[PDB]
């Protein structure tokens, strides 16, 4: 019955990583959700729908990575329903990049209780795998947006009215 | 509170096609599903692999083009939860196609209700829409599917052996 | 004993789809027939057998796309006979562009009743098919073969003889 | 009297295409005067009058292939006088581009009940025509400006005074 | 009130080029109109319709740069009715090319008053605009013009029906 | 009434050289119906489908240089009608290849006495023209399907079920 393949794969392990999964999948349909949102006619905020969208693959990515890990190391893929996002209308540029990045947070959160489960399973390869391609990336990007808020926040964003639109164009428009 | 850009674009219509975009999510996790099997140590279809995972990032495009679509007439985008696909352990290359092919009619189905109810709301942009877009490629689907279950049948999967291997190699290794 | 792919696909289309596809067939070999007649040694028109002979090539590729149409939409082909054209000798220049194009308005006349049975079947693919592969370019033939037969009878054919002359030449002979 | 190429073409269809022309050509002429009052030496919106400019083209250009369509099936051309445009001064750049919007859907309403004229006297080719050219690329343009119209006012068009001096350079100019 | 770049510019001038601009679009509205018939299926000579299509295009360009002038001299443009061009059908080749020499002449004699009008006015930058762009050029078309509607005559339109086939070959279709 | 450029041939030829036009315009036709036949969706053997499709363009080629042969020596063309093919289901590959081969030794045995009755009314031109065009590549269709025949049977086919699959892409499919 057991794989293979396997070795030195523990089944406390195993479990860690479908819920990963599970948690970058919602992130993408939040994303997604997002994007949405700045291409309605009454916001029409064009490079910011770009921005999340792209976010958005970013994530399905990061989802299909550890869909090949967990089978490389004999694991299975116990797939879960993925829930709705919180809300379906993100009121402004600055509430949008304020709950990407409590989002990114939380993602953020659950890879480092991901690191510490398989140090004390001792799992250096799977410890490594999320090292190199999870925990550098995500605090990029959370570093990233911490910036994005800063900024709108300082030129007057929501109230001012031409800051997401200045932002629209030269920040996120390359 | 109607759109400035709303004309001609019946409450009904907003509503089905809300239903028609969690269909394509779903699709699209369905195939993520079966990709995952192939990949899996003691299956180990790479083709198969690829080639569900390709139907995937297709059906995420189609949803893509609908959440457009609702956008570009001023309706509003309405998210629900994506369920979790059937089973997780999808026997074999003949039963896996059996059930795309199974997947692909209902999503064929459900557009030509979608068609119906815009001929009769008289909305002729949303049905030029459909049929442009899905009708004919979701029919090119269904006839390419139905040809490769032929085949697989044929040459005597799932109990040959060599059928789904020769089969990885040939049809869909290009 | 029904198709796997067959879907939304009546019984009554299958049956008129099969006669279209001998209508095609047939004018392929009116075409034929009239190129034959040009490139006799006493009538020698040149650039009149190449016009026809192309036509010909044409109308037997629009009953290929027909006979995949029918194929992809799980219906069966049935092949009838091939009747002879009318006629072997078809007098002048002038008197083969006014058969084509009466024999193009029937071929015409036959699409748009093709397409009042598919429409109250509720068959929207085979409807956009028809649409978007004939009607149109069947309304092109058909105003193209007008201006030729206009002009021929001012420059006076068949009585003039320089009228076909000078017309194989400048409007046929690019 | 009758054309030798018509067919299928109801008087009724041929008298509301007339109209249809004499709407476009309308158009045309209600973007040309917009053109010239941003060119004025006191407004000074060079991109404002560029973008006005291309839509007057564009019009000018519709109202050509639907001369062509007329032709084609065999009915005649029976152009009216083309009135001049509501207002010579347009305020500014808010409210000439609420008007532009305010004039392609009305251009869009009279496509609309065209559209339900040929398919009810059983016009396939003209409906499919109408679909193809004009009905998607009429809500692409209304779309695109009830997005301006939304930017604008957010930016705190009119009273603002670099709303519009920045709209022109970034949206506008590339 | 009165413009900021305004000098030396008449109020009689500033009329007079406004019913210049009318005169032009009008021009360009009676090519389009002949265009149109030469691409009737019962008369059918295209390089006949090319070559007024081109005229037609032509003209709306003399008058967007009369609308520039007027911009650029501070004067405002006020647009009216363009009326429908005298008759719908014009017979043959040489009566519509008689009709065009005889309108435009008659564009030219404006051209000539509005010259008369600046001198006696003391506009020397409105008089050398007319010299430099319009004088010249209408006595190009009118001599262009002038030798069409001799040739034909001579070959003997319209009544030789060769005529002005083999003219729309040689002199139109380069 | 005799052509201006008949000479030395019989009326018998004429007749001969008329049937065997008919004859290739019906293979032509059988050919077509097989391809229909290897593109159905539960046969799906789409390289089979190709290669029949190619004999069937083949043999259209054949009926048209025929048709060039009776201009060049000034007898004339009869058409008569093409009959519809034997069967229009063709149960296997193996199965089709062998009436494919039964059928193209019949129209070698057509050539054959047609070769015979133009050397006993002495037509070299004639007689060289069947040589150099026709009997050597019909020898080499029927050489090229007897090693097809021979081995499908070998391999198993029909029974087989991998054998046409096999068969298909090797062979067939370059
Ligand atoms: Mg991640
Ligand atoms: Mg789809
Ligand atoms: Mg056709
Ligand atoms: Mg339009
Ligand atoms: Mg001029
Ligand atoms: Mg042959």
């Amino acid at each position: 019955s057991p794989s293979q393949v396997r070795q030195n794969y523990h089944q406390d392990a195993e479990a860690a990583i479908n819920r990963q999964i599970n948690l970058e999948l919602y992130a993408s349909y939040v994303y997604l959700s997002m994007s949405c949102y700045f291409d309605r006619d009454d916001v029409a905020l064009k490079n910011f729908a770009k921005y999340f969208l792209h976010q958005s693959h970013e994530e399905r990515e990061h989802a299909e990575k550890l869909m090949k890990l967990q089978n490389q190391r004999g694991g299975r893929i116990f797939l879960q329903d993925i829930k709705k996002p919180d809300r379906d209308d993100w009121e402004s540029g600055l509430n949008a990049m304020e709950c990407a990045l409590h989002l990114e947070k939380s993602v953020n959160q659950s890879l480092l209780e991901l690191h510490k489960l398989a140090t004390d399973k001792n799992d250096p390869h799977l410890c490594d795998f999320i090292e190199t391609y999870y925990l550098s990336e995500q605090v990029k990007s959370i570093k990233e947006l911490g910036d994005h808020v800063t900024n709108l926040r300082k030129m007057g964003a929501p109230e001012a009215g031409m800051a997401e639109y200045l932002f629209d164009k030269h920040t996120l428009g390359h």
